[PDB]
């Protein structure tokens, strides 16, 4: 199954499902963060692209796994990420699930926020010098959340997942959801 996928495209890395949403897709890694904006999972060019993980992510090492997706308002790709801007939806919907080499991992969402695309590009980090900067980065992501997730106990031992898609409230808006690995 995961093998089949890996065949149809070797850039495949994992499956993702976001609780509360129809997001339930394979995720691919390109050599950059442009290819898969403009090409589907068969690599055929396409307006809607694919879900991709940051091309500089080392999935084994990195403290923050960054995944990007189109929002074109039509219930495809990361479109429904928009619901997390709703306080009630946020309270009720909590978990993102990655399946990778036969293995399921679960992450609890603790932050949602919107931001200018360039601003965001310069803020988002996959790599970290040392534990203090990581901790500092974690507190900033949490502190930016539109809503508090109770009892989350965010610290420098955690591993996180960050999801980024288009927003429409202002020009070049991006919406961002951050989640911490649990269990």
């Amino acid at each position: 199954s995961e093998k089949n996928l890996k065949n149809i495209n070797p850039d495949y890395r994992f499956w993702i499902k976001v609780e509360g949403t129809n997001i339930d897709f394979p995720v691919v890694q390109g050599k950059d963060n442009d290819f898969y904006l403009h090409h589907n999972f068969n690599k055929e060019k396409s307006f809607s692209g694919s879900i991709f993980v940051d091309s500089e992510n080392n999935l084994n090492d990195d403290s923050n796994i960054v995944v990007y997706g189109h929002n074109m308002r039509n219930d495809t790709m990361f479109a429904q990420i928009k619901h997390f801007k709703n306080e009630n939806f946020f309270n009720a919907n909590k978990y993102v699930t990655l399946y990778r080499e036969g293995k399921k991992s679960t992450f609890e969402i603790f932050s949602v926020y919107q931001e200018n695309a360039k601003d965001l590009e310069s803020e988002i980090k996959t790599k970290f010098s040392n534990k203090e900067d990581y901790e500092k980065y974690l507190k900033e992501q949490e502190s930016k959340s539109l809503f508090k997730r109770d009892g989350i106990d965010l610290n420098s031992n955690d591993r996180i997942l960050t999801l980024i898609t288009c927003g429409y409230d202002f020009v070049n808006a991006r919406i961002v959801v951050v989640a911490k690995e649990i269990d």
